[PDB]
């Protein structure tokens, strides 16, 4: 068992994000096989119901380098691998190349904890999304330089309390998840957002752009991937025609 | 309901720039199929009359990584997506690859407003383009560094008052629009120009290269895209033979 | 009416260089349709007698990302577009991809002009190429940084006077034309050289690598394109077997 | 003769890491020939029993730019070349492109030797991996700037003494191997790791991110390759379906 | 008349290195035509006995972006071009893509001459390559920043005296050639080496990395190409099976 509620909430969980882009020779796959494609993916996800949690998102028309992308959660990285491997054997899998992959792992809080920063940590854990279900997904890999990592845990804590201050407000607006990747893939972190209000999301990024921590970023995007939230079959249903 | 003159004037409007490149195997779609590509597009635009505003520019012969590009404006990014997704299902859509996409959103004035900078804002608002209808479009994404963003509002406004001083004069020549992207795509801004005088346009950028604000650009083109303005069908008619 | 001696001499003249690479399936065009491809380019050039000036250079064998490139000069960028657009409809045109395009425009002298720098300006106009018909062309795109442009025109003039002092002597040896690109493409300038002496030309760059101006280059080649000068019909003829 | 236990333990051994990516026309190799592909690699590996040591890793589903990768060890680079060259003629070989290659060579200890740092060396040599056979491999190419190389051996020793201090403890968890590359390929080192505990691997990197040495990396990944450990024929069997 | 001993030794000699990578559809050229492709290259090289000097190296299995590469020496770049151009029409030629090209020219000594640095000129010119016919080739493009070029000749001399010192001991071990490129291509230098001791070569490069001059490299590799020495026909025979 892998309950969506729990797995998204616990440490030690692997995320594997994989951006795929359909090849042109998918248009020539017979309108028939293509329309059977969504069901095949749906079935695959059920098969791996107990090994990994699957999310699928539609970026076609909004992104140069992906038509759609998966988020995979697993307690076992090898299991994430197995699912993705089987996905690429599927009809759609066979007609799309991979354009990006980010591997990450969930960890406990490093800075804004009950021990280290009790005040902000309360604001954090007792904050709650309000309003329309989010339609938009944003995924943003982040890497910081040696200079940041060479700061004292005390100095980086103060920087991260600065990060947390103007941003708590946006938790009514925007959902967030943080994955950790240093040494696992070419990025320090993989950040995941769901929102309905992009203008708000824009203001949120500017907020964080304007603080000292931004000064240490060497990757903060590239790609910034913003696509649209749907059920797995519905994403494949949209790629069909 | 979407009137051209309204949506290009209002805040909260999503811009979706998408630069397309036709594959070779388009010169092998028969002349006849190719020539009816233009009506297909024309009919897609009328179909989305009320969802999006569509602009289409010829870049073939002027740009390495596009033959053409769209500008879509929308009150709903999701509707920009759908239109784009449906354009890529079009005869022309099926024989072209995407090579760049820029997402952005219109905002109110940040710096040169009636409150913050009355003198220049007057100058800006009360100035109107003169002479021959623009033949050329230019689209330039811009990203400023963490250092720019960590300067105070007062420091940043001074720098934008500098940007605006030498440029106001060029509004008799050049038309402009400013989209905002931080956190939504890999760029801070997407700028849009229409002019008939490219020599002017050159003198305009040099005016800007020459000031302090240019010191914080980490992206200021790449790609700088200059193409030629036509009606949507006229762009596809041109791409056909 | 467009006369080579006049258009290459006047300000406000648009330059469009475009580097093409032949696709593997060009060897599969029956040889002779290939050889008669040259007549087709010849006819296109005469057809546009009145619209653009055309040059064609062979780079196959000397460059990674081109077999050949055009130089177009026009009074109307639009007409250069049409020309190129019509070349890509050509038989050769249908078997080559574009790998680079540089757009620029001719301007009056900025620094080394009769008023500003009387002595060098005289040396410049009254200097005259000797020795053999140049065999080689070099095209170098150049971009300078915000720091250069943020120097006052006095400081930059001094620097351009420094550029011009060791270089006048190379005018017997080497032929130059300077196009201007800021805001029109992803470079500050396009530089164009014809020489027969490649050792001399290397000595020329090093002279210029060793002055303060070089400190401000963020692009100075990339690609440095050195190819071989011929008539248009001869370059296609060469590309044929 | 080449024995695993020895060649992995000695200086002067050439490492050749090659990352391959299967092309889409491999799913069109007949299920028959594809299933026969594994035994063919298995026999190729036996045929070179006495020439090179072969490792083969599975990255499909965890990596954009590879599906599988080899680690060859040889006393003779030529021989590692011949094996690879012969692998590429294999059924799988003829269906994959190379996306990365790293050539390195083993050397005696430069810093934490018995002579120079006896304290840490005792800890490094008498430390022993515990618990589960490693399911994951990580390969990281690392290159340090001119600044690092221009520090004195005393200063660089101090910094490697700093590298070793937090890391020795991960030797119960993580297996390491260091190859050297300056002058031979585009990196200063190739590091190789095997571990079962990716969370522990992440913390190990963060340990090292946080010390002064990290300040001199110009390459530390790019790519970071993390795949999954199996027998040569199993990797291929997994690529087949 | 071109003798290998003279042309490799004289100033004013053009070097053209060209890295090819074989396209997958070469494996589908009839085995027969592939075996015949070697004699073809051999006859073409005879054909240009007197136009160029040709060397050809095997990189398949050791390099991502080449299977083979040519070194052409000519007294006339245009003849190098014809040669390469005729090679690309050859059977193998028609099945490979160009992945790198470097054009360079041989010059007299700039620093460690008899006039300017007598002592070291002696060292250099007196010790001679001993040791086994070299199995390995290395080719490294090198480009130095504007800071370097702006140092006085006296300062750069002092730097190159420090380069030369540690290298003197590898005179028995490693063969070198230096071409100059500034202004002719996108590098300052192309360096060429033949050796049988890769460990030694690694130690030589580390010695050079550790001197001040390494501080001014902006390109010193990328690619670093290391491959294997054979007769041209043997190289193409190597690519056949
Ligand atoms: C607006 C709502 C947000 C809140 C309440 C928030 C809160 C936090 C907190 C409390 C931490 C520290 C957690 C820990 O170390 O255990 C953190 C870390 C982080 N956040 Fe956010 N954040 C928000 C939005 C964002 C955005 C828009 C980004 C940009 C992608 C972002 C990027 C990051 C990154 C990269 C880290 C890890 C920094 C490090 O490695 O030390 N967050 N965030
Ligand atoms: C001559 C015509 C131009 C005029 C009158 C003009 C005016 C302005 C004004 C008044 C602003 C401030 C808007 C605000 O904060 O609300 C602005 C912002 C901006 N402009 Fe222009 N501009 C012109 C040409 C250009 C050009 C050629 C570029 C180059 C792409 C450019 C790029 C930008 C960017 C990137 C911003 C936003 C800066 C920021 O985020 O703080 N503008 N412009
Ligand atoms: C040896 C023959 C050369 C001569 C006589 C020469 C002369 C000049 C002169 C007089 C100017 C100023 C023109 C003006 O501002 O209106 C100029 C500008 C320039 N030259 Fe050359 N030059 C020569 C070679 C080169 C070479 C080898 C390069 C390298 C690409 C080069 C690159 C440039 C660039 C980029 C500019 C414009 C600088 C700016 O934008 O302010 N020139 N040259
Ligand atoms: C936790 C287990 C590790 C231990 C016990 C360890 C230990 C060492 C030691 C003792 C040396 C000096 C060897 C010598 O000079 O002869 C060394 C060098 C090196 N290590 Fe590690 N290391 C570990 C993990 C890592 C990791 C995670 C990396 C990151 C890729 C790494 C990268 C390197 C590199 C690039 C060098 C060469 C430094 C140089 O060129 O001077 N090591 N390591
Ligand atoms: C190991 C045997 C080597 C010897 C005996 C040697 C010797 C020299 C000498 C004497 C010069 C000055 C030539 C002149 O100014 O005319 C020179 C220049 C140069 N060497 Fe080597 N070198 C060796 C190895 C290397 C290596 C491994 C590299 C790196 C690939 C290298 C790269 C260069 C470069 C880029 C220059 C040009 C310096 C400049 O442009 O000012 N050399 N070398
Ligand atoms: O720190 N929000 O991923
Ligand atoms: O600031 N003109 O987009
Ligand atoms: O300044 N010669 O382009
Ligand atoms: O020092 N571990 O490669
Ligand atoms: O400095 N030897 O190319
Ligand atoms: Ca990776
Ligand atoms: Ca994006
Ligand atoms: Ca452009
Ligand atoms: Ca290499
Ligand atoms: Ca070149």
């Amino acid at each position: 068992k892998i309950e969506r509620g729990t797995i998204l909430t616990q440490p030690g969980v692997f995320g594997v994000f994989t951006m795929f882009k359909l090849r042109p020779d998918w248009n020539k796959v017979p309108v028939a096989e293509r329309k059977g494609a969504a069901e095949e993916v749906k079935k695959l996800i059920e098969k791996h119901k107990d090994n990994v949690l699957v999310d699928l998102y539609l970026t076609r028309g909004l992104e140069t380098n992906s038509d759609f992308f998966f988020r995979i959660n697993a307690y076992d990285l090898a299991k994430a691998q197995t699912f993705m491997r089987e996905f690429r054997s599927t009809t759609v899998g066979k007609n799309a190349d991979v354009f990006e992959t980010l591997v990450g792992v969930t960890k406990p809080l490093n800075y804004i904890s009950k021990d280290k920063s009790p005040g902000l940590n309360a604001g954090l854990s007792s904050a709650t999304y309000s309003g329309p279900a989010p339609r938009y997904v944003i995924v943003i890999p982040v890497k910081k330089n040696a200079e940041w990592w060479n700061m004292s845990p005390e100095e980086r804590l103060k920087e991260m309390e600065v990060h947390t201050t103007p941003t708590l407000a946006y938790l009514v607006n925007v959902k967030r998840k943080l994955y950790h990747s240093t040494g696992l893939d070419d990025t320090d972190f993989i950040t995941y957002f769901e929102t309905d209000d992009l203008t708000a999301f824009n203001n949120l990024m500017l907020s964080l752009a304007q603080v000292k921590e931004n000064k240490f970023h060497v990757r903060w995007g590239s790609p910034t991937t913003l696509g649209t939230i749907h059920s797995p079959e519905d994403v494949i249903k949209a790629l069909a025609d």
